């Protein structure tokens, strides 16, 4: 979801106190209802905070920082006032057009200062813009031979800055900061935040709001790695019977690789009685959720599942989780035995996924332990 | 200053649907707007007329004919597809210095069929270029001796025709024509226009867009 430390939404462009003619343009441009980027990055970028917002690429992100900008803007003042950032030349027309666009009902002249262009048109355009645009290289030439003005320049747009940096603009884009007022807003869209975007945050930005996206982490150390040899691929539905005996409850989940085996093996478990929850990755929507509050809640100590449903599924309040079929691809080992912030795996591995367990302990650095005869105390 | 037949001119390289490799390499090379005979020449050698123009030595002049060929090239071909030919050796070298860097990005072979090379490695050369660059008599040649297969070329340039006339190359050029498939497309670049260029374009072209200086 969203992580933020403005917490502060807004949810329609109505209620952003946007000049009319600029939310004429948005409605015109055809924005109808704010996305959740745009229902938290506009606000506090046209309130003049340093904004680090996680932004994948799109008109939605675009809209962001355009409007935001286009609300700053000083019509009276015919000289640069924001400049934006992009990748490439065509990213930057791309914006252009866009900003362009949302200002069709105001008078705002719009620059872009990319490759492919007389510096005559390039120094006539840069002088009166108030919006210039372009890719790092070329600004900061037009702004070493003094042909980009820069001291009414408010607002710094750095749109995908982890491609920009990726592309190596590291050294333009901080020399263009120590070329802008010290006091600039400094805005920037990235999809990903990695240490080359934290290092500019943190360098060049002053206590910004930042607007990113959760996702969280893999994480072995929560969870015991426990294996057992079966031996054969025959005999784990008898020592996982057995293996309910020892454990008093718990809730466990079970991963098979294919879907097959996860119906046999909730087959084989109710014709024992054993209440068994077993989901597909095919169950309508209304029925996967059904299984799940059916788990959640409902008795059923067990929930069987396929190796794909892995990512979507919600480890509930498991204590257990075991692998009936040892992983395929060693990545998805944690997906099934990851958690996000008690924990205990069993493995279940024939004369033959011998050398494939220990994969998943080269592709990682966890220790998979023997199960011990006790497991009464390896589940509290 | 520029008198013309096809009247339809491109101001921006932009404008001009170039594969973005190529475009990519010609702001890479350091063109930023397209020159006069560029601005004229380019969308109708990439269209596949035949065309006759009048233009002086220079980069914007090279330009011109090596990204409208670079734009015809087809990368699954790894056969001649054009022939690019130049006065001397030097002249030759400097085009495929051009035509190299403004494929940069691309991945497109261009060999040089000039004189002093061993008979061997002109022969590995042709056998997988896709634009041949060179001269008259050293092309004619290659052409002879088989080591240069034509029934792929489309294009068919020939720089400064009239200093290649001047310098007596004139029936090696003829003979070539008749050594490429008949229907391949002529582009020919020069200063002037001496009867020995007006003849060579009234004999070989068909119905070309003329690029003309005022006079």
């Amino acid at each position: 979801q969203i992580q933020t430390n403005y917490d502060k939404v807004v949810y329609k462009f109505d209620d952003m106190e946007l000049d009319e003619n600029l939310l004429r343009g948005v409605f015109g441009y055809g924005f109808e209802e704010p996305s959740a980027i745009q229902q938290r990055a506009i606000m506090p970028i046209i309130e003049g905070h340093d904004v680090l917002a996680q932004a994948q690429s799109g008109t939605g992100k675009t809209g962001t920082f355009s409007i935001a900008a286009l609300q700053r803007i000083d019509t009276s003042v015919k000289a640069p006032q924001a400049l934006m950032l992009a990748p490439t030349r065509e990213l930057a027309l791309q914006i252009q057009k866009v900003v362009m666009a949302l200002a069709f009902h105001m008078d705002i002249k719009v620059h872009a200062c990319i490759g492919g262009t007389s510096f005559v048109e390039d120094a006539e355009g840069l002088r009166d813009a108030q919006i210039v645009v372009g890719t790092p290289g070329r600004v900061f030439d037009n702004i070493q031979r003094r042909r980009f003005r820069t001291d009414k320049i408010k607002m710094f747009i750095l749109d995908e800055a982890d491609e920009m940096l990726s592309s190596g603009f590291k050294e333009q884009i901080y020399q263009i900061f120590t070329l802008l007022p010290p006091t600039t807003q400094v805005v920037l869209l990235s999809a990903t935040m990695p240490n080359d975007v934290l290092e500019v945050t943190t360098k060049f930005m002053r206590n910004p709001v930042r607007i990113l996206v959760k996702k969280d982490e893999l994480t072995l150390e929560g969870i015991k790695q426990f294996y057992v040899n079966v031996e054969e691929e025959e005999y784990k539905y008898e020592c996982l019977t057995d293996l309910y005996d020892s454990i008093s409850v718990t809730q466990a989940v079970i991963f098979c690789n294919t879907r097959r085996k996860v119906e046999e093996l909730t087959t084989k478990l109710r014709n024992d009685k054993f209440t068994v929850s077993a989901i597909y990755s095919d169950l309508p929507q209304q029925e996967r959720d059904t299984i799940m509050k059916e788990f959640r809640s409902g008795s059923s100590r067990i929930l069987i599942s396929t190796d794909l449903l892995a990512r979507g599924i919600d480890v509930q309040q498991v204590s257990l989780v075991i692998n009936y079929d040892l992983p395929a691809n060693k990545e998805n080992y944690i997906h099934r035995i990851g958690r996000g912030g008690k924990g205990v795996a069993i493995n279940f591995v024939t004369n033959e996924d011998v050398g494939a367990m220990r994969e998943l302990e080269k592709f990682y650095s966890t220790q998979i332990e023997e199960l011990p005869s006790d497991i009464a105390t390896l589940l509290n």
